[PDB]
DNA sequence: ATTATGACGCT
DNA sequence: AGCGTCAT
């Protein structure tokens, strides 16, 4: 009792926008506004690969990983708007560059780790703290709290969905006004009210909307994060865990939704998160590793120790290009000259990466698949990468992949090659 | 022919 | 070092 730990010493969010390549194309061209519309990259084959969907038209049933000639079956007046394509391949800056603008706005309130382009995760505990010092003992008002929802409340003894979030909303916050809830919890409703303050500047400065979860460590961040989107926010108390955790399935737990999670599912004979509760941190670990089970012990209880890294910039940066089916690479010259495209885009993002941050890559990656092969990646090789050239890095890459090559004739190349990849990693302050 | 990324773990 | 997993 007096000596569990709870995992209630840290208020963390994680904030994701909203489609994010979506809004980057709907704040450009307005004729896109409030529309079911989706990005996608190259048009040729089946009309193109949708990598972002709308909420409008995902009511239609418009998905990622879809072509634009089958979503335009489901969805006939679909707008679509398409990636850049330069070089030959899909060209990603205009959301890189979007993704800054946000970071950066992020970085006002609290230290960020940028988990993906469009994802950070915010250590909001000090800034909490500093919020109650300011606060002094006053109540707070549910209109701090517009866009925030209470999971697992309304409880105990109105038909329209704002209507629901207010109740549970007015449930909690009269609860913590009578001092029937805990610290923590007034730390996490704080921390609320906090990213209701970012979501808002993000929103003014940028025009782009986001969803956010708030709890108290990154996990159940992430998960309270999708319980309410598009444009919500969802506070995950560590009460709300045993109730949450009975019926959600084991595979929604970042970490959880491929191979390690289904062998969870399968070796214990359990299908929700909950359930993990009746093993032994021995048994776990027996079962999956000394790492893992500690992990999943702690985890099944609302409790992840993991911290928020001040990270705020990708650690590598890459090119990559797919040549699927009859497109993949058949001789020398091709494999040259798009080993000389790629690196022509990673020579310019790698200049202004160094202009912007004050750090240069010194290791460059080249991999490869070969036609045949599941995995997606067949070979990797590294080599040393001492200036920003992209005739020097293609001939590299060409130099530590060219044995693969099994074919007699040195002009042809077989197998043929169905992606290749170079990456710019190990950076050094400059 | 579900592409273009990107982080991190294992040995 | 090179491979594998998980994720967006
Ligand atoms: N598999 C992918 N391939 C290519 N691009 C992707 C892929 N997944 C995600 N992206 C890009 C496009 C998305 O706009 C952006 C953020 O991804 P993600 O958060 O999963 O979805 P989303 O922002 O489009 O919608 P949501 O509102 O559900 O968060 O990253
Ligand atoms: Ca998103
Ligand atoms: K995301």
């Amino acid at each position: 009792g007096p000596h569990m730990a709870t995992g209630q010493d840290r208020v963390v969010a994680l904030v994701d926008m909203d489609c994010f390549f979506v809004q980057v194309e709907q704040r450009q061209n307005p004729h896109l506004r409030n529309k079911p519309c989706a990005v996608v990259q190259y048009k040729s084959w089946k009309g193109g690969g949708i990598i972002a969907v709308s909420y409008e038209a995902r009511a239609f049933g418009v998905t990622r990983s879809m072509w634009a000639d089958d979503a335009k079956k489901l969805c006939p007046d679909l707008l679509l708007a398409q990636v850049r394509e330069s070089r030959g391949k899909a060209n990603l800056t205009k959301y890189r560059e979007a993704s800054v603008e946000v970071m950066e706005i992020m970085s006002r309130f609290a230290v960020i780790e940028r988990a993906a382009i469009d994802e950070a995760y915010v250590d909001l505990t000090s800034a909490v703290q500093e919020r109650l010092q300011k606060l002094q003992g006053q109540p707070i008002s549910a209109d701090l709290l517009p866009s925030t929802y209470i999971e697992g409340l309304p409880q105990g003894p109105t038909v329209q969905k704002e209507g629901m979030r207010k109740q549970g909303l007015f449930q909690w916050l009269d609860s913590l006004q009578i001092d029937n809830l805990t610290s923590p919890d007034l730390q996490l409703t704080v921390g609320a009210v906090i990213v209701e303050e970012m979501r808002a500047a993000i929103e003014r400065e940028t025009g782009f909307q986001c969803s956010a979860g708030i709890s108290h460590n990154k996990v159940l961040a992430k998960l309270a994060c999708g319980l309410n989107k598009p444009n919500r926010q969802t506070l995950v108390s560590h009460g709300s865990v045993p109730q949450l955790f009975s019926q959600m399935p084991i595979r929604k737990i970042r970490s959880l939704g491929g191979k390690l999670g289904a062998s969870v599912i399968e070796i214990l004979g359990i299908e929700y998160m909950g359930e993990l509760t009746q093993f032994t941190e021995s048994q776990l670990q027996s079962h999956f590793g000394e790492k893992n089970g500690s992990w999943l012990y702690a985890m099944c209880r609302g409790i992840e120790h993991d911290p928020v890294k001040p990270r705020q910039l990708p650690k590598t940066i890459g090119c990559s290009k797919n040549f699927p089916g009859k497109t993949a690479l058949a001789t020398r010259e091709q494999v040259q000259w798009w080993l000389l495209q790629l690196a022509q885009e990673l020579e310019e993002r790698l200049t202004k990466d160094r202009n912007d941050n004050d750090r240069v890559a010194t290791q460059l990656v080249v991999s490869i698949r070969v036609q045949g092969d599941k995995r997606l990646s067949s070979l990797r090789r590294c080599c040393a990468l001492t200036r920003y050239d992209a005739h020097k890095m293609s001939h590299d890459a060409f130099t530590v992949i060219k044995n693969c090559n099994t074919s007699g004739i040195q002009t042809e190349w077989s197998p043929p090659l169905t992606m290749l990849f170079l990456c710019a990693t190990k950076f050094s302050a400059s």
